[PDB]
C-alpha cells in the first residue's frame, strides 16, 4: 500500500515521505501536488492564480512532465522534433497501471527489489496529433523514502521522430528559498562540496566528456537555506547513469522551481523510427526531514540493499597492496613476487598487480604503448602469467593462521594506444569523426563501444584472462574522456554497449571483487556501482585532500563503496608530508582499505602491522554501518565522522585535526545516532550515557601539525 | 531530583535541559561544565590545555563568577574596589545549600514557585584577604528548562567597599560559532529583531536612560548560526529589572564565549558599609533544542505561571477604547461622554480617559503643565470626576445583555511639569545634580522615587484617586528618561523605590487591571510584568509596523502581555493608510485589544462590531495559547503566527500579506505544534490531518495591497 | 592654511582630507560637520531633526566630546565624578588658539614635526557648575591626511574629582553602513585581521593586561562594506599608547555611529586634586579615499617621518642571528663564540645573545630564576662579559671586505623571578595588592615602574 490511487490522484507514500500528483481532467497534464513529508487524507488545493501578461495558466502550475511550445516558457522535460518538422508535443493522460515490485530497465542499470520492498506506478501518456507515447514510471522504496523515476518515449506513427531532450525526472517545487548542493572537481580533487542559493534563471551542471566525469557528479541536493547535516529538509537527486548528464535547476518567473536531471541534451539526438523506444536512465530521489545527513543515510542503505548487486555489497574487503605508486611501470615477475611476499608478511590479504604487465610486440613499459594487446608481456613474465599467480596465491598471510594471498589485475579495456597491435589491425574501432585529427589524451584513443565487434573483443580478452589464472580481483580503469564522435547517437549507444559488457562479465565472474576506476573518481556514479561494489575514489592519495574527497563522495555514495590506500610521503600529487597514522586513519573510512607503496620504504613494520589490524577491526562498521558526518572539512579544521552499526551496538568515531591549532581552545565533537538512554563504553575505559555523548560530546587536544583519533564505542 | 550534588559537582536538570558546574577544590573557583541539552551520569572532562604566553590557566577555563586582576583578561562578572584601594578579588568556594522552592528577592521582583515547580541552590563564596562574601543563587523550573540566577555581595570587612560592576548572570560557552539576537529600536519602532555573528572581542548593548528603554531590551539570545524559529539550539537570557542594564557577549582570545547581563556598570558605584549587602536582580535563562521559538514558548509559559502575579495573567482583557489619538488634549466632560457613548454602542467594554484630565491652577491642556497635580480639572469636570464616571459606567454595552461599561484612567506619577503646583512647592523632589540646569524632555522633570517622601506622595494620591470613583483600569505612563542624578547610587535606589510603590498599589487594588506604559514599550520588561499583567507595546499604531513590533516583543514576552489598538488612518506616526480589517487582525494578536480613535470617524459600524466580536473570540487563545511564529516579517512579506491551545483542542492562524504581490506565486504557510495523526476542521469547512497542515500547509491569495486572514482550527 | 577658523567654525584641511566641526553658540557643545574627503567653502547644513520620545536633540547630533547624563544616552567620551558626588559634566566652548607646529605631550610619546608639516588647534571647554576644564587638541599633518587628537582634563575646583573614563578621540559618523576592522590574536598568532559589519549597539575590543597586548591591537578601521585594499573610503584610528586601552564603536538608536578609542575605563580611576591635570595619550587618525591600503601607506609614511624618533627609522638593519631558538638556555662562553664565528662566516653582521647569560647566586639556566640579577653568570662567563664581546666584535664578516661583527644582548628589565637576589632584597618592588597571592606567569612577577626606585634601578643597570 505504498501506492494509493483515487480517481486521477496518485499518492506514493513512504515511512516519512509522500509524493502526490494528479492528472488534470481538462488539459490531460500531470500536476504535482506535494513532494516532502508524509501527508494523508484530503489535500488543500492551491487557489487558482490570476493570469496577466504572457505567462498563462500552464506557466503557473507544478508540472510532472513539462513540455515547451504550448505556453510554458520554463525549461522542458522533453523536446521532440516531430516527423512533419514541429518541436511541439501534447502528451495527455490516458491511463495507468500499478504493479508490485519493480520492473527492470532494458540495457540500463537500475535499482531492484521484490514486491515487499518496492511498488511501481506507470502512467501512460499519448499525443494524438503526432502518435507519440510516453510512459512515466514511479517506484517507491518506502523504507528509504525513495522515489525512483524514468520515462519511455515510443514512436507510434509512420515516420521518424527525433528526441532532442529527455529528462529522467522533473519536479516543480513551490515558491520558497532553496539552496543547491553538488560535487564539483577535477582529476586529483574530486567531489568537493559546493552550496549555492537558487536564483531566478538557470543554474546547474553536467558532463560533456561522455562519462559522468570528475568535473561534476550526476547528483545534486535541494535544501532549505537553514538545512544542515542533521536538521531541516533536503531533497536528493541521483542519476543512475555513467554517460553524460545535464542537471538544471530553474527558478521560474512566477517563483516556482524546476529541478531536472537526465541526458545531456547536446549529446542526445536520438532518431526513433516507427515503433522504436528510447528509455531514459533512472533517477533516484530521496526526501529527508532529518537534514542532508539523513538523506545520505537513506541513499547509502538503498544502494547497499537495492542497487549494488555484487556479493561483496555487505562483505568485508580484504586489505590490499596495489603496486602502482610503489613501482609504476618499472617491474617484472621478480618485482611482483618480492612485492607479494613482503605484502603477505604484513598481513595483507590481496595483492593487486597494476598497469604495466601486458603487451608483446609493443609492451606496456610506459604511458605510450600496448593498450589493446592484453596478453602478458613475455619480457616481464617469460613463463606465462599463471605460474606467477600460482606461487603468489600460496604465500601465507601473516598473523592469520591459514589463509593464502589473493591476486588481482589491472585492465583498461575501453582504451587503445595507437602504438599497439590492436590499432594497427583495427584502426576503424576507435571513436573518430571522418578525417578529423584523432586527438590523444595520455597517448590513447577510445575504442568505440557501440560496435558489437568491440564489445565482443572486450568480453573475450577479459574472459580468457580471468580463466587463465587464479584472479579474484579486477581493477577496471579508464583514463580519458571522449572527443570526436562518429555521431551524436554514439554517446548513448556506447553506454548501452558498455553496460552489456559490464553485465556479461560481472555475471560470468560473480566471485571476482570488481573495482571501478577512471583516473580515480572519473566514473563514480550509481551506473557503475550496479555492477562493481567499489570504486577508486581519487588518484590524489594524500591524507589531507582525501578527507575532503571522501566526505564529498559520501554525500551520495556509501563509504563501503570507496577505495582508499595508504600512500608514501612526500605525496606524489601534492608534495605534502603527513604522518603515517594520520594517512592510515583517513584510509580506514573507505570500504576497501589498502597500501599503495613499496613495502620496503616503510621503516616501522610493527606500526603498519598494528594499523592493518586496526583497519580490519573498523571495516565491518564502515561496510554495514550508518554514516554520521559530525563536522565537515569545509566548515572547520576538525572534521569528524561517526559510523553507527545497523543495530546500534557498536560505533567508531574518526576525528581529525588538519591545521595546527597553536595556543587556542579545541572544539567539542558531539555524537549523534546513539540511544540517549543507553550507556556506551569509549575505547574500553570510561562509560557514558548516550545523551551526554550526543549533547556534550568529547574533546581531544593534540600538540602536532596533524592529529587523528579512531575511537570505539560499545553499547553497554 | 531537579538539583543533584555529587562532591563539588552541582547539576541542575530540567526536562530537556541540564546545567552542570563544579568547584575546583585547588583554586576555589566555580567552573562551568555544561549548559545545554540533558546530560546524566558521568561527563567527559576536557583535556588540560597547554599554557603559553600571557594567558594562564585561568584564561582558558569556563568560569561561573569570573573576576579580573588575577590572570583572567576577559570581561568580569564582578568588580570590587576594596577599602585599601585595590580592585582585586578572590572569591573562593565555601559551601552550599539546596532547598526546594524559591526564596523571595528583597525589594525586587522575582519569579516565584512552590516546592514542586522550582528547586534552588545557593553557593557561598568568600574572600579571605578582603572579607567579602558572594552568594550565588540558581533555581530550576524543570518544566520550562529555565535557570534563574542572582548574586549577593556582602561586605564583611571593617571599611567600605564599592561594587563597580555586578552581573546577575555569567555563563562561559565552549568554543563554537554563535549568533547573538537582540531587540533594538527607539520611540515608535521598539523591539526590532537583530541577528549578528559573535566575533572575537565585545558586542552587546544596554541602557543608560535609567529605565530598560526603547533602545535595547534587557534580553538576548545566543544561537547556532543554523538555528531558526523551529530548529536547533538557542539559549535565552532575560534580566528581571526595569532600570539601566548592560548585556555583553565576549569571544575571548582562546575562543570561549562569555555572556553576561546585569546592572549597567557605568551607573553602579554601590558603596557597601561593614555589614551591607547588594542584591542583583534575577536573570531568567532558558535553553531550547527546538529552535528560538521553543525558547520563547517556555519563557511565555514561565512568565504567565511564575512571574505575572496579577489575577489577570490568565483572564481575558476587555476590548477597550482609549481616548488619546481621537481627542488628544482638546476635550471636556462633554467630549469624554461622547466617546463613552459611541464606545458602548459599538460593544466596547472598557473606556479609558487618557492624558488631559487633571491640574487646576496649571491645567493639563497641553504638554506643558499640570503633571504633579492629580485632581480633576474644574474647567473640564465642573462637578468632579465621580459623577461623570457614574454616568459612563451606567451605559450598557451593545450585543451583551447585562454588562455595563467600565472606566479607566491615565496617570504618570513619576513625573512633574515645572509649570505645576507640586513643583512650585517641592522643587527638591526632582532628580537633579546640584546647580546644573534641570533639563526637560517634553517639558517635564522626573521625580526622585529614591526619596520615601516622593514614594508616599505617589502611593497616597493613587490610593485616593482609585477610591474616589469607579475606576477598574489604570494606564501608568512614563514619558522620559533620567538625565542628571544627585548620585550614581540613585539609579538603583530609584528602582527600589518604584518597586515599593508598584508593590503597594497593585496589592492594594488587586481588582484593577494595571497597564504599564512608557511612551509605549520604553519599560517593557519582566520587572514591570511582575506587578502589571500587560504593557502598552508601542505608540506606533500602524498595522504594518505593529507586526514587526509585536513579533519582536514576543521573542521574550507572551502576547498576553501586549496592548494593541486599532487606530485611525492616515496613521499619525507613519502617515500610512492600511485597510480597517488588516489593522484589526494585527491588534487581535495583542492580549489586550482595543480602539484608539474617534469612533465618529469610522462609518461602518457593523464591520467594527463584527471585528470586536472576532477579537473576543480569539482573545482566549492569545492569552493562554502557545505561540508559533510560523513566518517572520524579517524574512518575507508574508508573516504568519499560530496560537495553539495549551491542550491542542484549538488553534488560530494570523496570516498577512504586507507588500502587494503582483503577478507571482504566493508561498505555502505550514503550521506546527499540531498532532500529526489528528484531524482539524479549518474554519468550519474542510478537514485536514495534522501532518498535512504541517508538511503541506495552506495557500492564500489576495488581490490587494494589504491582505489578512484569521483562520480557526478545531481538533476534529 | 591647514587650519581655518571662521567664527565658531573650525576646519582642518589636508591634501585629500577635511575635518570640520563647530561650536554651538546656544548649547556650547562641539558638533561635527564632516570628516572625510576635501570640502571647501560653504557647507550644507543638516535640516533640523524632529524630536519624539526620550532621545532629545543632544541624542541626534554628531558630538566631538560627548558626555552622558544630560539627555544623550550614547556611549560618552568623558565621565567625571564631581567632588559633590555627581557624575554630571556640562563642558562648554570658551575659546581656542591655533599655533603652527605641534607641542609636546607631557610624559607621553607623540607625533612631532615642524611648522611646515603640522598645525595644531587647541579648543578650551569649561564647566562653570563644577569648575572643570578640558583642552581638546587637533593636529593636521596635511601631507598624510592625518588628524591627531588628545584631551586634557584640569580640576579647577577646591576638592578632588575623579576621571572615570576619558577617550583620546571621539568621532560621530553620519547614518551610513560601516564595517569595522581590527587585529586580534594571542601568543604565536598576533594580528589576524577581522572585519565585521557595525550593528546597532556596542562592539569593540580592548586590553586589560596593563599592556596593549597580543589579544587586540590599539588600532581599528571603519570603512564602507565595499571598501577594499585599493577602492573606497576608510578611516583609521591608532592609539599612541602601550598600556591597557578600550576601543568602542556604537551605532546609536538614531543611526549615527560613534567611534571612540583611549584608556580602558575599567583601569582608569584618576583622582585629580585642585589644579591637577590628566592628559590622555594621542590618537592618530587617517582618512583615505584610496582603500584600506591607501590609509596604511599614509600611517607608514607618517610614523617613519613623525613618530619613530630613532636614527634607525630610515636606516638599513643589519642581518642578525639570535641565539634563542638555536640554543635556548643551554650554553656558556664556548657556545656563544661558536655561534658568533659561524654567524660571521655566513655574512651575518650582527650577533645577538638572547636569554640565559645573567644571574649569579640564582643563575638564568631556565625560566625559573635570575631575572633581576643583571650581571653575567660567572659559571658561564668566567672573565666577565667584556673579554667575550671583544673577541666577538673582532670577527670579520664573510663577503664584506672590512666590516666587523656587531654584538647585541637581551634584557627583561620590568620583571623579576621570586628566585633571585633582587626579589630577596626588594620584595615590595613588585606589583601586588596587599596580601593577595603573588601569582606568577612563567615563574615571574612584574616590577612596579610607578615607583621611582624601580625606574632608577632599571635606568642604572641598563646604563652600567
Amino acid at each position: 500500500n505504498a501506492i494509493v490511487v483515487d480517481g486521477t490522484t496518485f499518492a506514493l507514500h513512504g515511512a516519512g515521505m509522500s509524493y502526490v500528483f494528479h492528472a488534470n481532467t481538462t488539459t490531460g497534464d500531470l500536476i504535482t501536488d506535494h513532494y516532502g513529508a508524509s501527508v494523508s487524507g484530503a489535500l488543500p488545493s492551491p487557489p487558482e492564480p490570476v493570469v496577466n501578461g504572457w505567462v498563462g495558466m500552464i506557466g503557473r502550475t507544478r508540472r510532472e512532465f513539462p513540455d515547451q511550445g504550448r505556453g510554458d516558457f520554463r525549461i522542458p522535460a522533453v523536446r521532440i522534433r516531430q516527423t512533419a518538422g514541429y518541436a511541439v508535443s501534447d502528451l495527455r493522460y490516458q491511463g495507468h497501471e500499478v504493479r508490485d515490485g519493480k520492473p527492470g530497465l532494458p540495457g540500463l542499470p537500475a535499482t531492484f527489489g521484490e514486491a515487499g520492498d518496492v511498488t511501481t506506478l506507470v502512467v501512460h501518456l499519448y499525443d494524438n496529433h503526432s502518435a507519440v507515447a510516453a510512459d512515466l514510471s514511479y517506484s517507491v522504496f518506502p523504507e528509504f523514502d525513495a522515489v525512483v523515476r524514468s520515462v519511455n518515449i515510443t514512436n507510434k506513427g509512420n515516420g521518424n521522430i527525433t528526441i532532442e531532450h529527455l529528462a529522467s525526472m522533473s519536479v516543480d517545487f513551490p515558491f520558497e528559498d532553496l539552496d543547491l548542493l553538488g560535487l564539483r572537481g577535477d582529476w586529483a580533487r574530486e567531489a568537493h562540496r559546493m552550496r549555492r542559493r537558487v536564483e531566478y534563471g538557470v543554474q546547474g551542471f553536467g558532463s560533456s566528456t561522455g562519462y559522468s566525469s570528475h568535473l561534476h557528479n550526476p547528483f545534486f541536493v535541494l535544501a532549505h537555506p537553514s538545512t544542515t547535516e542533521s536538521q531541516g529538509e533536503a531533497w536528493g537527486f541521483n542519476l543512475t547513469y555513467t554517460g553524460s548528464f545535464s542537471a538544471q535547476v530553474e527558478k521560474g518567473s512566477q517563483g516556482l522551481t524546476r529541478a531536472l536531471i537526465g541526458f545531456n541534451p547536446d549529446q542526445l539526438s536520438w532518431t526513433l523510427g516507427p515503433g522504436e523506444t528510447l528509455t531514459s536512465p533512472e533517477c533516484v530521489s530521496v526526501y529527508s526531514s532529518d537534514g542532508i545527513g539523513g538523506m545520505s543515510r537513506k541513499f547509502h542503505r538503498l544502494y547497499r540493499k537495492h542497487l549494488i548487486r555484487s556479493k561483496y555489497a555487505t562483505l568485508d574487503r580484504p586489505p590490499l597492496l596495489n603496486s602502482w605508486e610503489g613501482v609504476y611501470f618499472d617491474y617484472n615477475q621478480t618485482g611482483i613476487e618480492r612485492l607479494a611476499r613482503q605484502s603477505a608478511a604484513l598481513g595483507i590479504r590481496l595483492f593487486v598487480m597494476d598497469d604495466g604487465w601486458f603487451g608483446n610486440k609493443y609492451p606496456r613499459t610506459s604511458d605510450k604503448a600496448g593498450l589493446g594487446d592484453w596478453t602478458p608481456n613475455p619480457d616481464r613474465f617469460p613463463d606465462g602469467l599463471e605460474p606467477v599467480v600460482e606461487r603468489i596465491t600460496n604465500l601465507p598471510v601473516n598473523g592469520t593462521a591459514g589463509e593464502k594471498l589473493r591476486f588481482g589485475i589491472w585492465v583498461e579495456p575501453e582504451m587503445v594506444n595507437p602504438n599497439s597491435s590492436l590499432y594497427r589491425e583495427h584502426p576503424d574501432w576507435v571513436l573518430h569523426a571522418g578525417s578529423y585529427p584523432r586527438t590523444e589524451r595520455r597517448n590513447q584513443l577510445v575504442l568505440n563501444l557501440a560496435l558489437p565487434e568491440v564489445q565482443d573483443f572486450i568480453i573475450d580478452f577479459m574472459t580468457n584472462l580471468l580463466n587463465s589464472a587464479d584472479i579474484s580481483y579486477v581493477k577496471w580503469d579508464n583514463n580519458r574522456g571522449m572527443h570526436e564522435m562518429p555521431s551524436t547517437r554514439t554517446y548513448h549507444e556506447y553506454m548501452l554497449g558498455l553496460y552489456r559488457v559490464l553485465d556479461t562479465l560481472s555475471a560470468r565472474f560473480p566471485d571476482v571483487l570488481w573495482e571501478g576506476c577512471a583516473s580515480g573518481g572519473g566514473r563514480f556514479d550509481a551506473g557503475i556501482l550496479h555492477y562493481f561494489p567499489q570504486i577508486w575514489t581519487s588518484d590524489n592519495t594524500d591524507g589531507v585532500d582525501r578527507i575532503t574527497i571522501q566526505f564529498g563522495t559520501s554525500l551520495a555514495y556509501p563509504p563501503s563503496t570507496m577505495g582508499a590506500h595508504l600512500s608514501a610521503v612526500p605525496n606524489h600529487q601534492t608534495s605534502r608530508t603527513v604522518p603515517l597514522e594520520f594517512r592510515a586513519h583517513v584510509a580506514m573510512m573507505g570500504g576497501s582499505f589498502g597500501l599503495e607503496l613499496d613495502p620496503a620504504t616503510l621503516q616501522d613494520d610493527p606500526e603498519v602491522r598494528r594499523l592493518i589490524k586496526l583497519a580490519e577491526k573498523v571495516n565491518p562498521l564502515v561496510i554495514n554501518g550508518d554514516l554520521y558526518r559530525l563536522r565537515l572539512p569545509e566548515e572547520s579544521q576538525w572534521p569528524a565522522a561517526l559510523f553507527v552499526a545497523e543495530d546500534g551496538s557498536q560505533a567508531v568515531l574518526f576525528y581529525f585535526q588538519v591545521g595546527p591549532n597553536v595556543n587556542h581552545a579545541a572544539p567539542w565533537v558531539r555524537l549523534q545516532g546513539l540511544d540517549p538512554e543507553a550507556r556506551y563504553t569509549v575505547d574500553g575505559n570510561a562509560t557514558y550515557k548516550g545523551a551526554t555523548l550526543m549533547n556534550l560530546g568529547l574533546q581531544f587536544t593534540f600538540d602536532s601539525e596533524y592529529g587523528s583519533k579512531v575511537v570505539f564505542l560499545e553499547k553497554q
